[PDB]
């Protein structure tokens, strides 16, 4: 049987504040830490990525749950998905407000309904039906997010894991893009676009311009290139160069193949990431390693 | 310049009488004739797929626009998408309500917004700004579907090649009978509902929505075409894999950039048609080409 791994990442932000580099890396490393503490315990590939994105949703620095950006009405609208690479089970939600963890709501769609995708008003009904609390949105909205929005009229988070049984998964959540149209939906909740997980290949999650990612099927494509024997890195660079030259898009990828191989590559300015593997945290090409206490 | 081709299909409903069948037959002819017509004025594949689709929507015998099946709460909530092979531009809607023509709203999302995908309330506000007529919730409701919901409680598409080498797909549905509210199928998940890329081809899928999502069929079929399977063999394997991995039946239509087109299926039925060379094609097996009337 195999050694687990978790990779996580978020959408790159271009140039940022020193204490923000600092707080983002801390939020990344906590997400990895949380994910691998589920794997080190015998948790599944799914529980690891569910737990790891919940971390990123709950942390106000990240555009996902609390910290999600405001739409063109100044309201939080949120998408997410998660997928079981064993059998292709998956769950997704689009256009949701007033809940803390859509990644958690996306898990219940997969497991508790004979469906993969709920949206908007309908997603709230299952939310309420499932004892998912209701919050005032003002606790997702930051003042910073109010600010950014005003100035507009003048990224995502994700996780992949391979668990002790060789099972893989991905999870992804986002508040989208500042000033998006009411009910705009991007890559996250669309399987193969934002993510895809498969025990015959591997697991990808993606960040960057949602429209560019969905038009190219950026995660499934990534998994297509490994399906013809490219290495996880040759694949990743092949798919991101295609989104760049074909639809002018940029972004990042984290992949772990069915053998434990992995990489973090982005065609954008930067991309926040950390990974966890063989008791070591990998951070980041300034990738640097430490022990997992 | 290319001999233009348009193909239409609807999902099967298993064996049906003749009284239903000829209706279903006429419908495939009309939408395929609308689409052929448009390509005869040398119009675009994006134009043609749209029109074929609009026609099935208006035809109450098909499960899209007027005469969509019902969700669990007694009502119609519709899904649609459109894609252009030229530069992969897309537009899609999901769980849109009380309008006649979901597919046109998809193309409006394509052409007049920065995004590619809007849902529920944002799709509704958007369409209202386009002056899409909000139409009565019960003109969209037919009485045969009332029974289908009442019994139970106790997709269509087109692909096209124009005379300038472009490909395109569109699709439309009311979903699955008795679906949870807000349930989003494959029809608006680019890569699953359909795919169009001028460099490879265009595809449309009917069948079990969630499975089609899971195996990402539309893009799946095209992977093989790229790798060099014929269109017939691409459907056999794309659809092969859907049956083996997720145990879902369905079927597809597909057109190559080389103008070779096929319709193939694993379900019991897939009423389809194709119009190329001043001819109509159809067949449960024994294919029947009649000159175009
Ligand atoms: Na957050
Ligand atoms: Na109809």
């Amino acid at each position: 049987h195999m050694n687990p791994i978790v990779v996580v990442h978020g959408g790159g932000a271009g140039p940022i504040s020193k204490d923000r580099k600092e707080r983002v890396h801390q939020g990344m490393v906590r997400a990895a830490t949380v994910g691998y503490g589920i794997l080190r315990e015998g948790g599944s590939a799914v529980d690891a990525v569910e737990g790891a994105v919940v971390a990123l949703e709950d942390d106000p620095e990240f555009n996902a749950g609390c910290g999600s950006v405001l739409n063109t009405n100044g309201e939080v609208e949120m998408d997410a998905s998660i997928m079981d690479g064993k059998d292709l089970s998956a769950g997704a939600v689009s256009a949701v407000q007033c809940i803390a963890n859509p990644i958690k709501l996306a898990r219940l769609v997969m497991e508790k309904t004979p469906h993969c995708f709920l949206t908007d008003q309908g997603a709230a009904q299952f939310a309420a039906a499932m004892g998912v609390p209701e919050i005032p949105g003002e606790k997702l909205v930051t003042e910073r997010n109010k600010k950014r929005l005003e100035k507009e009229k003048h990224g995502t988070v994700g996780a992949v894991a391979l668990d002790c049984k060789g099972n893989v998964a991905y999870a992804t959540s986002t508040g989208g893009i500042v000033n998006k149209m009411v009910g705009r939906v991007g890559d996250s909740p669309c399987l193969g676009a934002g993510g895809y997980a498969d025990n015959d290949i591997g697991a990808v999650s993606t960040v960057g311009h949602g429209e560019s990612i969905l038009k190219v099927n950026l995660a499934r494509l990534t998994l297509f290139h490994i399906e013809q024997g490219k290495t996880v890195e040759e694949a990743a660079d092949l798919s991101l160069g295609y989104m760049k030259s074909r639809v002018k898009g940029l972004g990042g990828l984290i992949v772990v193949s069915k053998t434990g191989d992995w990489v973090a590559k982005w065609t954008s300015t930067s991309m926040p990431w950390a990974a966890a593997k063989d008791g070591k945290l990998h951070f980041g090409d300034d990738t640097t390693i430490t022990d997992l206490p």
